[PDB]
């Protein structure tokens, strides 16, 4: 029993974190094999990079200085070829995630991991992280059995306090750019498929006060979702919620009619899984995993 | 900016997790140097749990009855002893991944990270607090027994909790790494129930200071309170009494934000009276009590917004 915001064990990622210094700027890098990946803003980026030599980049792994033997840029990521392969390199992939998907973040400062938390890629492509100055280069990941799927690298904080970054190939999530200019997060929406998954988790944990005898249609429900700034629910989302629907005996449109009543009436002084708000940062897969015991 | 429930990086603890099997029971163990620490109820059957005599069950065991597995390698048990509710298995190999560590017993209100494990394999990490009623609101399934709670301030891991059981309300009970339970609980299947829980007042105040640091002041008021009057009101909402120790501990946060502890106590009094009125504090519609004053100083910036 119990339902917590759970991150993946971070150990496989801790062994890849390094400190990258270029002049006055110091941030984090990801050391995989003989390459260190870090935000290119550590340095017209091609014109600024052409003036740099390998020895201008100081890379530190624990108390050992790594020697940079080459450098190149791939989109908004700087790739530093080093003289030593990381012996702690895990099995890995670089994956680009979609809004609504969740991941773990290992927040780092000076190449030293300080904390781990779970978060989701918002529909507006920002993340509500917890980062201070020096956190740039911190990474987001998921674990699939023994393989680490790197999906995010931290680059910046927007004026509202939310965060923006890229996949490990340097492509930003969202209409953001890596430079000081007027940038703002778009109007955010609630991840509907995730709220439904969390209502199923509550039912599994013995919280059923919100269940009712009613059902609805995808058309009728999506009109309600549009009214309350909720993301549209698709047939794909309904199909993905299938296993949870069969485990609890509550049809997805049946659970949608419960969410509709929660949206139109509120919680009436009650809580669901210790929360007075409808949680949208647990995917259907996160719920199935936390209520089964999948290990890494 | 931002405020998240943050756990410590778990890597130093992952390298210590092993699987301990005794007959039909399989649970988790903590391998530090040449010793594996695990709940003593691994020697029990389900029948034994009603009124177990652990000394009588353990005397019938030999070293080779305990199967310890570290990854794909079987460790050889060369000795065993019981210390309170913990079984200590002497093994033939020291853990090369043993970090710098201490065993610390924590007080209610203190927070820690939990690395939930099954079959000696870590599945997840989350942050939680020792409730005033000595239980933890964890997320554990069958096979999680032996999972540990820890803090990693600086480079040393301070082990503070080992998971033993789930109470009928869904909350969890366990021990320090010396086998002493937190709470009036026993590793026996008897009528056991968590006492009435209360809110950790010093933690809610710390979290209100974190909101001020991050830029939010809507909840503040022009009033102050005496410490005793604050406690008379807070007790009515099931809040823990706030002591002079708690006020002293909140000193640094009070000086950083310029808001006296008793003035922050007046905002909390008002918040309890009025509710939030459709507003949130650090993305929450409830008053959070699982961030200590130390956690706030650690996570938040030194410059107030
Ligand atoms: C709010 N930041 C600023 O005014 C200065 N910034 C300008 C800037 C511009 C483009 C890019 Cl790609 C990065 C940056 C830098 C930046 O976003 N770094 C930070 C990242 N994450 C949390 C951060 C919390 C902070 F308190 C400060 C700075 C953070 C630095
Ligand atoms: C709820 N418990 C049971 O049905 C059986 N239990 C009885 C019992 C009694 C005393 C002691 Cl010290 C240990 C145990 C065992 C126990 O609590 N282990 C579990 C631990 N944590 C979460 C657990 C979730 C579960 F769903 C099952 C089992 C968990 C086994
Ligand atoms: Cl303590």
């Amino acid at each position: 029993s119990g339902f917590r915001k759970m991150a993946f064990p971070s150990g496989k990622v801790e062994g890849c974190m390094v400190q990258v210094t270029c002049g006055t700027t110091t941030l984090n890098g990801l050391w995989l094999d003989d390459v260190v990946y870090c935000p290119r803003h550590v340095i017209n980026y091609e014109d600024l990079l052409i003036r740099k030599s390998n020895h201008n980049f100081l890379v530190q792994a624990g108390n050992v200085q790594l020697r940079v033997i080459g450098h190149s840029m791939q989109n908004c990521v700087l790739k530093l070829k080093v003289d030593t392969a990381n012996p702690k390199t895990p099995k890995y992939k670089f994956v680009r995630i979609q809004p609504g998907q969740t991941f773990s973040v290992l927040a780092c400062y000076n190449g030293s991991p300080s904390g781990v938390y779970q978060c989701a890629m918002r529909p507006n492509f920002t993340i509500k992280g917890s980062f201070l100055n020096g956190s740039c280069g911190s990474v987001g990941f998921n674990i699939d059995y023994d393989c680490v799927s790197f999906c995010y690298m931290h680059h910046m904080e927007l004026p509202t306090g939310v965060h923006a970054g890229t996949d490990l190939e340097g492509n930003f999530y969202g209409p953001f750019v890596d430079r000081q200019t007027a940038q703002a997060a778009g109007t955010d929406t609630t991840i509907t498929v995730n709220v439904l998954a969390w209502l199923y988790a509550a039912v599994i944990n013995g919280d059923r006060w919100f269940l009712n005898r009613f059902t609805t249609t995808l058309n009728d429900f999506n009109l309600v979702a549009m009214k309350y700034n909720y993301e549209p629910l698709t047939q794909d989302h309904v199909d993905i919620l299938g296993p949870l629907s069969a485990q609890t005996g509550i049809a997805v449109l049946d659970m949608c009619a419960s969410l509709k009543e929660l949206l139109q009436n509120g919680m009436n002084g009650r809580t669901i899984l210790g929360s007075a708000l409808l949680e949208d940062e647990f995917t259907p897969f996160d719920v199935v995993r936390q209520c089964s015991g999948v290990t890494f």
